[PDB]
């Protein structure tokens, strides 16, 4: 069977995804065909070579330069309405992308994304809409990227009661905390990280706990099927003694709390360097621990590719 | 969506499964209906209360002792043919149950199991049969029990090439090796383990690496879709220095090797207690680490329940 895929967004994650798809376009009795790609500059739509498009975007930073394919100025809504892919893959930084998803799901087009806010903020509407149009929504790389914590929660532990999830999901903050442990001030450590590309020049999504908050919210959705009643979002700006501290996202029924935690040397949450980690507590299993990378092009595109296959094959969305 | 389930075997695992099915009989749009339970004493079949049957077997030791249901003495083939369930659940210690699986699958009856040898030895025949009869096969609790290593490998990482897997999958051997580490002889360590509940009167399959080898073989099937060419099995009996040693299953394309390995102090495979672990190495993610309990009744039944749901909902088997 053949499936048509519109990729929406084409930055680090989207370009890595094109590689993965190109290397594995025929797999699991499926053929993956990318019929469109979109960035801010525009949309290409037709018979283009996927790695060729990646190359030209890699050098030039836009889809315009492609030889002999020509650009279309579609709105998100037009792109879906006109291209009519079977699968819409959002790998963009467009926070307000839920409106585009609504349209796609209306036409029974499944959505795959790595873009958090639409899932964190509109999870319920999007799920209902999906079920109503014999379609699916997939978001694995919205949490710990390619490391399959969403698979584990969504499609497994199906007889468990999840009492708690704790997770360290920002490598940058483990870096900052480690430097502080070694005697640097927070502000120095931040300066080091920004100059290293570990942090952005606006570091708030890491330092103020916002990325983790969105990830806690998504986890809360999957595990409990409703928005939380209680929210506590904090970052690391108040940390003084940073020994054995990590920025931890904790999820329990009706509660999300992102904040710094001092951890025993024993704790698998006490991750080193760039490693992310999640400890899931259940009634029958005690702790299940999952660790892996939390970012990177190929790492993130890995999750999305898993989701493309599931969408194509219409895997049930149970949670 | 109502589903009819035959449970084959009723020991620690099957009795704990009963508990779980009773508390969660309606979930995810499914009504789970248990129509037959079978042990060596024979087979009950009908309108019987699930927890009651658990209760009589609990105390008495057999199934025959129930009220208002004649026990039938059915062979495995007769059980499938006469009961006609939608899903056959094997939680027995019968090494040769694959022949029964072949029957069910032939009738489009899906199979869920925690029983290792049939999957280790007949996985391809079983997958081909299931495919030809619009049926599935699920075996999560054959490796690390409820700890969902199978879900992770089988239904996720779908864009990955699995470079390797290292795993410690026998809590019993951890205990033994730890005790040898502290000065105890093999035999004294074994006797302590028995007294603790940690080993059976025949520990041989765990001690000699046959269990792990079965497990390694299952992981190899999931990851590469064929048997290995190189096979090495070595148990713990003859370890002279057990310091920081575990019984590690190593899996790579074409290759399985179970043997005691000395590990660094920070190695995640350096597990304690009941805990099992798998370190999965893939081309895009590097290391994914999954840990959790490896045995126990409710732990093992958790994985089987997950599989029951997926069989009922016709989850794809991509690997
Ligand atoms: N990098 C990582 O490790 C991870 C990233 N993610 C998430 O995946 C998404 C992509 O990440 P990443 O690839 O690093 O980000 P990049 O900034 O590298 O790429 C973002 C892409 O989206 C495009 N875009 C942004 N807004 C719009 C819009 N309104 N319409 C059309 N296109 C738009 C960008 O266009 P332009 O360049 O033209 O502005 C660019 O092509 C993000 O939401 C991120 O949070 C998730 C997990 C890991
Ligand atoms: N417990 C654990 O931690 C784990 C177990 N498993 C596996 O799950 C399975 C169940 O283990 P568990 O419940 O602990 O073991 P038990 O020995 O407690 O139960 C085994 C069951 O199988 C029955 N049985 C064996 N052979 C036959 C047969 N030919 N016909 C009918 N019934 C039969 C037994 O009957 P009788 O008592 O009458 O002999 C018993 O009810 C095993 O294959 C085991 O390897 C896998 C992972 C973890
Ligand atoms: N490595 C990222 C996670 C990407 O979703 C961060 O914590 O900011
Ligand atoms: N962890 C268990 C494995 C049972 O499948 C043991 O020690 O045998
Ligand atoms: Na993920
Ligand atoms: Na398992």
């Amino acid at each position: 069977m053949k499936v048509n895929i519109s990729i929406f967004g084409f930055g680090t994650v989207g370009r890595a995804l094109a590689e993965i798809i190109a290397e594995k376009s025929r797999i699991f009795g499926v053929e993956l065909n990318v019929i469109s790609i979109t960035d801010r500059s525009g949309t290409i739509w037709g018979d283009f070579d996927l790695l060729e498009a990646k190359e030209v975007a890699e050098s030039t930073g836009k889809l315009s330069n492609i030889g002999d394919y020509e650009v279309y100025n579609f709105s998100p809504q037009e792109l879906v309405e006109e291209v009519k892919p079977n699968i819409l893959v959002d790998v963009s930084s467009w926070d307000e992308a839920h409106e585009m998803y609504k349209v796609a799901l209306g036409e029974g087009i499944s959505v795959v994304t790595s873009n958090k806010p639409p899932i964190a903020n509109y999870y319920d509407e999007l799920m209902n809409l999906a079920k109503e149009n014999n379609a699916g929504i997939f978001f694995e790389s919205t949490v710990m990227a390619g490391t399959p914590i969403i698979g584990v929660l969504r499609e497994n532990l199906l007889g468990e009661n999840i009492k708690r999830i704790d997770a360290v999901v920002n490598a940058s903050t483990t870096f900052i905390l480690t430097k502080m442990s070694e005697g640097k001030t927070l502000d120095d450590a931040i300066e080091e990280a920004k100059s290293l590309g570990i942090l952005e020049e606006d570091p708030s999504k890491d330092i103020d706990g916002i990325d983790a908050y969105y990830k806690a919210k998504i986890l809360h959705w999957v595990s409990y099927g409703e928005p939380p009643e209680e929210e506590e979002r904090l970052g690391i700006r108040e940390v003084r003694d940073a020994r054995n501290v990590r920025l931890v996202a904790q999820v329990s029924k009706g509660k999300i709390s992102v904040k710094p935690r001092k951890l025993s040397s024993d704790n698998p949450l006490l991750v080193e360097g760039v490693q992310n980690a999640a400890v899931i507590r259940t009634n029958n299993l005690g702790e299940v621990i999952l660790k892996g990378p939390g970012g990177g092009g190929r790492v993130t595109a890995s999750g999305v590719f898993t989701d493309i296959i599931k969408a194509t094959l219409k895997f049930p969305n149970l949670r």
